[PDB]
């Protein structure tokens, strides 16, 4: 399987580009950047709300847990190749601790709202908007050969009151290459396209989309996250449960797919949940048809027949968005 885009991105550009393994870190200076507060934590990093003693000015500090040269340098080239383009989070300076060694990572600030906060207070309009803002950055990373490979609410940054929004945490982020086999170990449950839970290894930018989709889906339905399962076995199980089995069947033929038959039995056999029966009380008012149809278009088993970030950021859906640019 190739990507029906930017299949030659990395292929007609330099081997410095995309390269990773061949950078060689220029070292900042770990004195100009003192932590203020603790913002968050996670498996890889801790992160800190800074201060740059040169000009005064706010800062993200993200101090890296002990990592593999090799995927540092991943993370580091991925945020230099995209530093500039729309809603990218921008790497300020590249500093290390003297004495241990351990790499810190110093990023532009973000008046940040967690979205367990921040969701249940956003309008029908304010979810378009943001979502528009997200499908920029996808596409313009996907324009640059990037696959982000983890897309959810805790790597999309968002000021409400100044509107603005940056897709954070390129820990995962990896160069497309046409035909490459990838580790199917990436994402977050939740948000695991249907390619990653099957085994199939040769997927493309069109992963993010998938994600993309359940973040909406659980946007919109007031439902996260919207496909809840306890492991990758039952992650799919859930995703059957609604897209039901014969689209999976018909999935699995394609790319000559053979399931463990400890997950085929799991998986069972199931209809087809129609997405409005996930309406109700608490989410009327941001369902319409299309929400839905959008919706609809990017959690398709098939990664070759969803919508790609360009495509979908046209949609009718989007277009009130759009008119006000
Ligand atoms: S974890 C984590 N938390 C976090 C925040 Br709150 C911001 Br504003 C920013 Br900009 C970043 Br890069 C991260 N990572």
């Amino acid at each position: 399987s190739k990507a029906r885009v930017y299949a030659d991105v990395n292929v007609l550009r330099p081997k410095e580009y995309w390269d990773y393994e061949a950078l060689t870190v220029q070292w900042g200076e770990q004195d100009d950047y003192e932590v203020v507060r603790k913002v968050g934590r996670g498996k890889y990093s801790e992160v800190f709300e800074g201060i740059n003693v040169n000009n005064n000015e706010k800062c993200i500090i993200k101090i890296l847990k002990p990592v593999k040269k090799k995927k540092i340098k991943r993370e580091i080239k991925i945020l230099q190749n995209l530093c500039g383009g729309p809603n990218i989070v921008k790497l300020l300076d590249i500093v290390r601790d003297q004495h241990s060694k351990t790499p810190s990572l110093i990023f532009e600030y973000v008046n940040n709202t967690d979205f367990k906060v921040l969701y249940p207070t956003l309008t029908d309009y304010d979810i378009r908007y943001y979502i528009y803002e997200l499908l920029k950055a996808l596409d313009y990373c996907h324009s640059q050969g990037i696959m982000h490979r983890d897309v959810k609410p805790h790597n999309v940054m968002i000021d409400h009151e100044l509107r603005k929004l940056r897709l954070i945490d390129w820990g995962l982020a990896e160069f497309y290459h046409p035909g490459k086999e990838y580790n199917v170990r990436v994402a977050s449950r939740y948000f695991k396209g249907p390619e990653l839970l099957v085994d199939l290894q040769d997927y493309d930018y069109s992963l993010d989309m998938w994600s993309l989709g359940c973040m909406f889906a659980g946007m919109i339905f007031r439902k996260e996250p919207f496909f809840y399962g306890h492991d990758n076995h039952d992650q799919l199980v859930k995703i059957a449960k609604v897209l039901g089995t014969d689209g999976l069947n018909v999935y699995l033929n394609k790319y000559r797919i053979e399931l463990d038959p400890q997950l085929e039995a799991l998986v069972g056999r199931h209809s087809r949940k129609p997405w409005l029966k996930f309406m109700n009380a608490d989410n009327q008012h941001l369902v319409s048809p299309e929400a839905i149809d959008f919706l609809d278009k990017l959690l398709r088993y098939d990664h070759q027949e969803r919508l790609t970030a360009l495509e979908a950021m046209t949609h009718p859906y989007f277009q009130q968005v759009r008119a006000a640019e």
